[PDB]
């Protein structure tokens, strides 16, 4: 159905907004400290491990609030060139642990280079929290390859499920076919894809070239005071953003909650 995101919902959701926008700071990511704009919000977490490969430039962090008995993972959008041209290399390519599922390169491309020395960070770092919980969240592209890693993660049947992995998007990209979407589904990890009023990007790649979205739908209609929709269906639905398309924006990308997400600022 379609129904409206409760106060607790909200502010939760712009807790995963807070730290997806701090990420394009280059003093969280790779500065590591919490010095930015909306870094005192996130301050009490202590960062564990900060990446920026090499080829994809992809930028991620591994941190621990122990006041809120979570481990937190958290990837940056397009900050580079080399952010911008994987974002372009949308070829759909094989899903390697998922036969017969299609997603878009770059995405992959970008995830496959931090990959591995993160999801060892994060099993190092719940190899002693067994009790906590793991978030997981970013923003346009990040949102993208923190979709790729909740799936890496609950794949590697290592504690972690649908019980303990929480996944949070915002204006984030399409990432694979309809039967990824749908394997996406089964998992049944907890999933929140945001989205901002006109965003257009949560509209690309276009669904035509066989692109369809996993994830409950919480779309902010108004901004004051904040209006989140919430369509409940899991797979992607013709009622929150896609019924204002073809008139989408840029601007509306850019912010989410009030919170500047791109410019760290």
């Amino acid at each position: 159905g379609i129904r409206a995101a409760t106060s607790q919902e909200i502010n939760e959701l712009t807790y995963y907004t807070t730290l997806s926008a701090n990420s394009y700071c280059r003093t969280v990511i790779p500065g590591a400290t919490w010095d930015c704009i909306h870094c005192d919000a996130t301050e009490d977490l202590k960062i564990i491990k900060t990446w920026s490969t090499l080829i994809y430039d992809t930028n991620a962090m591994v941190a621990r609030g122990d006041s809120e008995k979570t481990i937190y993972i958290v990837f940056r959008g397009s900050s580079s060139i080399r952010n911008w041209i994987a974002d372009l290399t949308f070829v759909p390519v094989s899903y390697p642990p998922v036969s017969g599922t299609k997603v878009h390169k770059g995405f992959l491309d970008s995830y496959g280079e931090v990959q591995n020395e993160l999801v060892a960070t994060v099993l190092d770092q719940f190899k002693q929290y067994p009790s906590y919980k793991v978030a997981v969240t970013g923003h346009s592209l990040g949102g993208a390859t923190a979709l790729l890693c909740a799936l890496d993660l609950y794949q590697r049947e290592e504690g972690l499920s649908s019980s303990n992995l929480f996944l949070y998007t915002q204006g984030q990209p399409r990432v694979g076919n309809p039967a990824f979407a749908n394997y996406v589904v089964s998992t049944g990890i907890p999933y929140r894809r945001t989205v901002n009023e006109r965003d257009i990007v949560p509209h690309l790649p276009p669904a035509a070239f066989g692109f369809l979205h996993a994830g409950s739908e919480y779309w902010i209609t108004d901004n004051s005071p904040e209006t989140v929709q919430v369509c409940t269906s899991d797979l992607e639905t013709s009622d929150c953003s896609n019924s204002i398309v073809p008139f989408t924006s840029v601007l509306d990308h850019l912010s989410y909650f009030g919170i500047n997400t791109g410019l760290c600022t």
